[PDB]
């Protein structure tokens, strides 16, 4: 778990699937989901080393977790730690979106940031930490009680 309350993120590179401002907004809204139920504060920085580096990448991309083309694995993230710790990677071979076309970035990012914070997978299909992608309306979205218990067991 992170041992401090102010956490930084940096967007290393932007998918061409989406408007720049939309990538910024989805990711910001996703960190806010977790800010809402912990003492953590998140800030985007533009240069330098962040805690959580947000990367869009395809295939082999320098870690030991290659992506697999369109479908299958959508994204992965490392738990808290220095260097690659915390970093969240999104498969560029998906088509990222604001809505239900393709793969919703916001929802995926909430799930991945959960990992960045120290959460593992849930068995509850209602939880955002369930592995299986299922679109739900991005204004209807709520963490499940399982999710809140999980993160609060780690930070609050
Ligand atoms: O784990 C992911 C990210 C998607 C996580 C699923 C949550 C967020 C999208 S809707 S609920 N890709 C590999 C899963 C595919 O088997
Ligand atoms: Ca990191
Ligand atoms: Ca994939
Ligand atoms: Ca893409
Ligand atoms: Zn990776
Ligand atoms: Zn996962």
């Amino acid at each position: 778990v992170w041992r401090k309350h102010y956490i930084t993120y940096r967007i290393n590179n932007y998918t061409p699937d989406m408007n720049r401002e939309d990538v910024d907004y989805a990711i910001r809204k996703a960190f806010q989901v977790w800010s809402n139920v912990t003492p953590l504060k998140f800030s985007k920085i533009n240069t330098g080393m962040a805690d959580i580096l947000v990367v869009f990448a395809r295939g082999a991309h320098g870690d030991d977790h290659a992506f697999d083309g369109k479908g299958g694995i959508l994204a992965h993230a490392f738990g808290p730690g220095s260097g690659i710790g915390g970093d969240a990677h999104f498969d560029e071979d998906e088509f990222w979106t604001t809505h239900s076309g393709g793969t919703n970035l916001f929802l995926t990012a909430v799930h991945e940031i959960g990992h960045s914070l120290g959460l593992g997978h849930s068995s509850d299909p209602k939880a955002v930490m369930f592995p299986t992608y299922k679109y739900v309306d991005i204004n209807t979205f709520r963490l499940s009680a399982d999710d809140i218990r999980g993160i609060q067991s780690l930070y609050g």
